[PDB]
């Protein structure tokens, strides 16, 4: 078979669609493409909860995310295909500080923080991108 080789294209193609990830040499995309897991959710599921130890990135292919904190919780923005989230646990500090819930069928493509520190970590897009 080669679904894999047609999903690790499809992955490539995909990332570079994002701005975020156009900068980077295609040896690292092709890294990331290579370790980066598809993870599906449906309407009201936690991607990420305030509060816990962070150590996943996250990059939306399909559906939107709802992001809020805890206060009756504070409804902070709505974010969709090619946006990303996670990344705050992802230095110093390991703590969640948000919610991220998936607001319909949603597919992430995830990746672990010795992936994230070693292909991406340093992206002035990712970590020093100010909202
Ligand atoms: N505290 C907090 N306040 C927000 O207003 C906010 N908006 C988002 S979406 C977003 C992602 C990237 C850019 Cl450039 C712009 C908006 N996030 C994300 O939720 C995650 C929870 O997990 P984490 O590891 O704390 O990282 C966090 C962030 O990625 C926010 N977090
Ligand atoms: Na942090």
């Amino acid at each position: 078979g080669s679904t894999g080789l047609i999903k690790h294209t499809e992955y490539m193609e995909f990332l570079k669609s994002v701005p975020t990830f156009q900068s980077l040499p295609e040896e690292i995309l092709s890294k990331l493409a290579d370790v980066l897991e598809e993870t599906h959710y449906e309407n009201g599921e936690y991607i990420i909860r305030q509060g816990a130890r962070g150590d996943t990135f996250f990059i939306i292919s399909k559906g939107t995310v709802n992001v809020t904190r805890e206060d009756d919780p504070v409804f902070l923005r709505t974010l969709g295909k090619g946006d990303w989230f996670g990344e705050k646990a992802l230095q110093g500090e390991d703590v969640r500080t948000a919610n991220v819930i998936a607001a319909e069928a949603v597919t992430c493509l995830v990746i672990d923080r010795d992936s994230f520190k070693h292909l991406i970590g340093g992206l002035d897009d990712v970590s020093n991108k100010a909202y």
